[PDB]
RNA sequence: GUCAACCGAGCGUUGAUCCGAGGAUGUCCGAAUGGGGAAACCCGGCACGAGUGAUGUCGUGUCACCAGGCGCUGAAUAUAUAGGCGUCUGGGGGGAACGCGGGGAAGUGAAACAUCUCAGUACCCGUAGGAAGAGAAAACAAAAUGUGAUUCCGUGAGUAGUGG
RNA sequence: UCCGGCUCUACCUGGCUGGAGGGCAGUGAGAAAAUGUUGUGGUUAGCGGAAAUGGCUUGGGAUGGCCUGCCGUAGACGGUGAGAGCCCGGUACGUGAAAACCCGACGUCUGUCUUGAUGGUGUUCCCGAGUAGCAGCGGGCCCGUGGAAUCUGCUGUGAAUCUGCCGGGACCACCCGGUAAGCCUGAAUACUUCCCAGUGACCGAUAGCGGAUUAGUACCGUGAGGGAAUGGUGAAAAGUACCCCGGGAGGGGAGUGAAAGAGUACCUGAAACCGUGCGCUUACAAUCCGUCAGAGCCCUCGACGUGUCGUGGGGUGAUGGCGUGCCU
RNA sequence: UGCAUCCGGUGAAGCCGCCGAGUGAUCGAGUGGUGGAGGGUGUGGGAGUGAGAAUGCAGGCAUGAGUAGCGAUUAGGCAAGUGAGAACCUUGCCCGCCGAAAGACCAAGGGUUCCUGGGCCAGGCCAGUCCGCCCAGGGUGAGUCGGGACCUAAGGCGAGGCCG
């Protein structure tokens, strides 16, 4: 869904903009991914109890994927002739990932 | 799966979940169809297996009604029939409207009111279908040596007519 | 074309049925049952599917404002922190089904018939009966007995079969035109509980289906039946750690957040309504509660000094003139 | 709705004020404070288009007013305990009342109102530690009692049958 567990995102969108993170959970049943190092928030629990800042989750429309090079990219699908997996193209060169 | 989260256990690179096709599973009531009954609950007959010292006990199946046939039987009785069985195939109930068909009213208008109108409308009932129904003139027409099944449109026309 | 057997037997002429071969066509309303299958046809679900991190500004957050460049056979649509074709779902376009199912042909196999068919000169028991029509009674055709055809039918009656019938709007003659009492047969048409895809000068929570929510629920009625009200925190739960008051509820701090006069009784929060405070009025006053005058006090503003003028204001209103709400 | 297309997160609609202007219904590329996402000049077009009345409808809130009433004829006082608080609850002492009930069992009926534990917003016509409140847990043990295995009345259903 051109954005995978583990993979590099980097975010459009929010006030953590321009910052670099991997995937920790993909929410599909909302389109929210969950990034670590990005949009950071507080929270409140009273099980031990205390300030726990913990990572929030976003629209998967504001992260996208950033090239080898350091330059964020659409994804493209392609099929292999050898297998006929469906991989990742860099949109703007169109390599492998 | 959701409320709803949450955990907890956990599942996946061999491809788990997710979607589609066929299949199996489907307790009980419910046309209910083994009998009965206050629905979701009581009570049996028959055939085969199993366990107990045996019974007790267990599972599995089958067991309605009607219609139409087939085989067997045959009461008054003599022939034969009714009835009696047993077996195959159908139907049984539900569903918004539409269609057909059997039946079918008043409020109302008429400034009252019966004829009349309201209207063969509502409603009830029995049918099938995806459509139905109607359908190949015993029809019209009007001297033309004309039309040529049914059905549905727009006309013809609120005209000819019908009507205390 | 040929073969056999018949019209109670065997031998010319005449009238039928059965078998070898061109038909009639067939899943058919006019013969019945069987014999089996190919469209990139569609359906059931799917795949790809272009082109800005572009930069700066306000900005919480940009899709926004400005500047460049972008692609488009795709600038319908939805979402993402505000108006997004160059971010994602996706849109044109392309593509695709192991299996099953609805709509389209094609070689096993089946029936028939060519004992039947086409063209030419004269005399002698069949083709819809309790039916057509009739008397009475009613019904449907615009037609309510009216002068009343045609149709149907309840009861009694009841016909001809070709020089037969029935219709031609009472009814009759010449002629004029079409076969009743048996049967079936697609297309044009009506409808939508159900599904899909699209659209709306259709509604936007007292509207819109009764029902955007546990709804045909709660609830009412024993019954048939009736039948409600009830949407929005935030972009995201980040739903208020911790401290303090109090038993808690409730509340105040602290933090979250752009905002907590967004805190879950949660957008906006109006009016009736009930308060606090402030300025002024009111305890000799007879009444649709105002309007016209109108001093005083309060505050406001400019020319001008301590308050007086000035084409002065707003609030109050002491007192007096007039004054009998509104719709029917 | 149509439009040249614009207005606006440098704040739209909406709300509450103020100012000015039109003879009116109003208007203001007119603004101050809340609000934080859409409006729309002009010219046409179409309307569920303008509310005070209808003993209108639905919702909210008024007043009578902190007034009437707090639901019997049996009736209490007090000690101590719990608790923040104690007439109303727990224990104790006395008093009173029913005692063919105001006691004890069932049927019909209701269905967790039974017991234990916790808390008191909401419910109890007041407070409430209490409750028939809510929250959690526990609780119903039958060959011999009762309903089916049995039979039947009134009556219901009813194969065939009769009539419609
Ligand atoms: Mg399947
Ligand atoms: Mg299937
Ligand atoms: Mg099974
Ligand atoms: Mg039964
Ligand atoms: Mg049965
Ligand atoms: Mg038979
Ligand atoms: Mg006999
Ligand atoms: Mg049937
Ligand atoms: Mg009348
Ligand atoms: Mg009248
Ligand atoms: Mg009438
Ligand atoms: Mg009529
Ligand atoms: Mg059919
Ligand atoms: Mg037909
Ligand atoms: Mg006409
Ligand atoms: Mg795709
Ligand atoms: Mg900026
Ligand atoms: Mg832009
Ligand atoms: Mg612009
Ligand atoms: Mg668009
Ligand atoms: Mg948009
Ligand atoms: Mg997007
Ligand atoms: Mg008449
Ligand atoms: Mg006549
Ligand atoms: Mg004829
Ligand atoms: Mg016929
Ligand atoms: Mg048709
Ligand atoms: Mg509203
Ligand atoms: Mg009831
Ligand atoms: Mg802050
Ligand atoms: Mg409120
Ligand atoms: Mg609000
Ligand atoms: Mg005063
Ligand atoms: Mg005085
Ligand atoms: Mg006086
Ligand atoms: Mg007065
Ligand atoms: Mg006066
Ligand atoms: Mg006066
Ligand atoms: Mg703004
Ligand atoms: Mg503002
Ligand atoms: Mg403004
Ligand atoms: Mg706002
Ligand atoms: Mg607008
Ligand atoms: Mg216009
Ligand atoms: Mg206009
Ligand atoms: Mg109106
Ligand atoms: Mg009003
Ligand atoms: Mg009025
Ligand atoms: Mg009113
Ligand atoms: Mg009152
Ligand atoms: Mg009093
Ligand atoms: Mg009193
Ligand atoms: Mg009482
Ligand atoms: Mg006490
Ligand atoms: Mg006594
Ligand atoms: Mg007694
Ligand atoms: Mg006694
Ligand atoms: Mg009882
Ligand atoms: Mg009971
Ligand atoms: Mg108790
Ligand atoms: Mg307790
Ligand atoms: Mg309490
Ligand atoms: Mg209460
Ligand atoms: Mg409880
Ligand atoms: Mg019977």
């Amino acid at each position: 869904m051109k954005v995978h567990k583990g993979d590099t995102v980097l975010v459009i969108s929010g006030k953590d903009k321009g910052a670099k993170g991997k995937v920790l959970v993909a929410y599909p049943d909302r389109n929210k991914v969950l990034v670590e190092g990005v949009n950071r928030i507080k929270k409140h629990t009273a099980v031990s109890g205390g300030i726990v800042t913990q990572e929030a989750p976003i629209h998967v429309s504001n992260v996208m994927v950033v090239d080898s090079d350091g330059k964020p990219t659409r994804v493209g699908y392609r099929i292999d002739d050898e297998t006929g997996k469906k991989v990742r193209i860099a949109k703007t060169n169109g390599k492998d990932i």
